[PDB]
């Protein structure tokens, strides 16, 4: 990752630097599977359910319980999907 200007000096990069680049969340496919497969076993099928915690339960920091973005950003994803200018 390089500066566009460079001779300007500095070159930090901070959470608020990256606006827009937050990193989506994780689906829970287990849950979206079981639920359509009982359904099937019986339709409303809870697709969603933004998965909130990995198996040994360390949490995935979401920014709220019912969105689908987690405080976690990248660069990479800003540049690309991010604002433009």
């Amino acid at each position: 990752i390089r500066k566009r200007q460079p001779f300007q000096e500095g070159f930090r990069i901070t959470y608020d630097d990256l606006e827009g680049g937050n990193i989506p969340a994780l689906l829970d496919v287990d849950a979206y599977q079981a639920s359509l497969k009982d359904d099937t076993e019986q339709q409303k099928k809870p697709v969603i359910k933004p998965l909130t915690e990995d198996s040994k339960k360390r949490s995935y920091n979401l920014i709220s319980n019912d969105s689908t973005f987690t405080q976690y950003r990248s660069w990479y994803l800003a540049y690309n999907y991010g604002d433009p200018q």
